[PDB]
């Protein structure tokens, strides 16, 4: 809510490092649109998206702000490029988690060693309690094939293995456990040769997303060592 | 051969983070595989392979099996995408090689950290030794120039040169050398491209195996992480 | 210099897993060379450039004179596949700077460890500079597009933008500031994009230059760890 607090959240508690990376971050999607100001909605999809991965792998709660435009815009754009496993993906799913997360969230935060922010509480899944959650996905697997039969379907099948995948991690991050970025990792990689392949069929694809796609794999690299810092923070010692 | 054993052998001293990857990325093998039952064969190829990989980074000996199938399968599953240069690599290299490694590596396995099972005692080449490694590579590529040269070669030089490379990342592998690692991680930025080309000439490359290799290079990785580890555990 | 100093300069104070990944990058360089004399001329560029590229890394000065050879070959070389961006920047930009580089860096070099070789003293930046050095990228940007509108421009945006980022990181490599790798890791990220649709438009690509620029974000990395290292050393 207060201004005070907004000062807080977006302002507060970087590291150098973080903040070095972020702002270079902003600068390369400043840099691609000071060329392109014709394609301006993709990179104000990538602008809101980069701050939004950057503050989960922070574990920021204002991360959903940012996620609600970004992931809607995205979806509009994935759209116009034919990218039909990321447009429905992000429209149904990540769209209402929003604020899903936001709720859940809200519920779980805490002030961290400076103090000057609030880092939600991360937690652990254990081999087993893993074990599950993957098996969980290859299951769902076949209920998401079951499913989208419904006005036929025309997936092709790498466009639908990132989409499996991605709801899973969603799942994760919204419940709060560092395995997300494992998953992640393997969303990043994969929505990157989405737009790499939509760059031949037919002959095109968008910039500010390709990149940044790239810059989110960088990211869920550091969510996950950021995530480990975190789960530590509140736990056994 | 022992049951008990291959208890051990297969689940035993894994860390949480080890364990938490090589569960995602059979994982995401086979919820390709629920996409595509219709080559299981390179899916199969792959599921076998990932383990191979991931217990060579392991240093557990129980991976030459998992080779031995892994790349019977690969030298097939490649020979039908036209990428002739690797079906011959795994069938005339790898092959014989799963076995002729199981022999060296069992009389030099020791115990590791926890005693729940047993690792290769790996050792680390010098700068000079090292630098002798490279130099045959580059004397030993002319030998490979003109042998083939006898029964003909398309061979692009891509796959030609991810040939070579291989070739000698194995031999220090099986001789237990860390730096094979090193070896390994270019040859599999060399392979995704094979795979990453093969689908332009012609538009059409085998999923499960070009997902295999992004996740052995992610593992190729850990693999010179852990080694290193094993250097210092064993002189 | 004295071959008493050159022999610091070359050998001098490398860790073990520099050496190997040093001399590793040149191998796999040689090999693509062995395969295809054809064109030596983008091996040569390959081979200083990578030398070139390590030794900004080691913070050593004798980088500047295997980046002059590495530079010209290079411009010339992207020129010969269609790479605009990549040729003016070549030649234009960077061959100047070598010059105005070891002009700047020779001022201020120290010992560093081993007391073997001379280490550039490293610096870094604020986030609050950064912060300006970011925002001058923006501003400089539209007003390289000024420059660039007088006799046309035939600059794909993506060609566009590795230009301005890479003086960008030239600035700050000259100015002495770990922050350039940062800048690097995303041009590096940033010229594999180029050399690989250079190969689609048209149908056309020099290994070399795609390897050096894979072995180039790969040593991007190891900078900036190593440049850490080096702005602890000098407070
Ligand atoms: C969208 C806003 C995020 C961009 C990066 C902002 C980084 C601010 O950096 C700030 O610098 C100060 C040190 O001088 C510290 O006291 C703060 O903790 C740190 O957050
Ligand atoms: C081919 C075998 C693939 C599965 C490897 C991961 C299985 C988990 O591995 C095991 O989990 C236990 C958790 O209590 C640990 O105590 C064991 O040391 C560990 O090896
Ligand atoms: C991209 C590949 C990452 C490899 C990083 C693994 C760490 C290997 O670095 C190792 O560090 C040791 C001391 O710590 C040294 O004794 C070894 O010479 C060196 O190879
Ligand atoms: C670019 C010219 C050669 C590449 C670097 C060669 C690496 C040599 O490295 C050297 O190896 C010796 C180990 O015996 C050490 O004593 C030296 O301190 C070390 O710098
Ligand atoms: N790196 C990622 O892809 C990532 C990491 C953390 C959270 N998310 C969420 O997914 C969507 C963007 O892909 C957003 O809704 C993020 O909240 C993505
Ligand atoms: N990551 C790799 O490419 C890798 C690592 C370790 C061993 N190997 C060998 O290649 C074959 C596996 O495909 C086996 O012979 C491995 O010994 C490859
Ligand atoms: N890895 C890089 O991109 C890098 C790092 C440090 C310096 N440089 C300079 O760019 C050119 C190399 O192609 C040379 O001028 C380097 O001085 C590049």
């Amino acid at each position: 809510g207060s201004l005070a607090w907004w000062k807080r959240e977006l302002f507060g508690g970087w590291t150098h490092f973080e903040a070095v990376w972020l702002l270079m971050f902003l600068g390369i999607q400043a840099v691609v649109f000071v060329f392109n100001p014709d394609s301006w909605l993709a990179s104000v999809a990538a602008v809101t998206g980069i701050l939004c991965v950057v503050f989960v792998g922070k574990g920021k709660i204002s991360n959903y702000l940012f996620g609600l435009i970004s992931v809607s815009l995205y979806a509009y754009v994935s759209y116009t490029f034919k990218l039909y496993g990321e447009m429905m993906l992000n429209l149904l799913v990540y769209v209402p988690v929003q604020f899903v997360g936001f709720a859940m969230w809200r519920k779980h935060m805490a002030l961290g060693e400076t103090a000057e922010t609030e880092e939600v509480k991360a937690k652990a899944l254990t081999v087993r309690q893993w074990l599950l959650v993957v098996a969980a996905s290859v299951v769902g697997t076949s209920v998401y094939i079951e499913w989208l039969h419904h006005l036929g379907s025309a997936l092709p099948t790498l466009d639908g293995v990132t989409v499996v995948v991605s709801i899973v991690a969603q799942v994760l991050m919204i419940l709060r456990y560092r395995e997300q970025w494992a998953l992640w990792i393997v969303v990043n990689i994969l929505t990157i040769s989405l737009w790499a392949v939509a760059w031949f069929k037919n002959g095109e694809t968008s910039l500010p997303l390709l990149l940044m796609y790239v810059m989110y794999l960088c990211n869920s690299v550091y969510g996950y060592i950021n995530w480990t810092k975190l789960v530590k923070r509140h736990s056994g010692q």
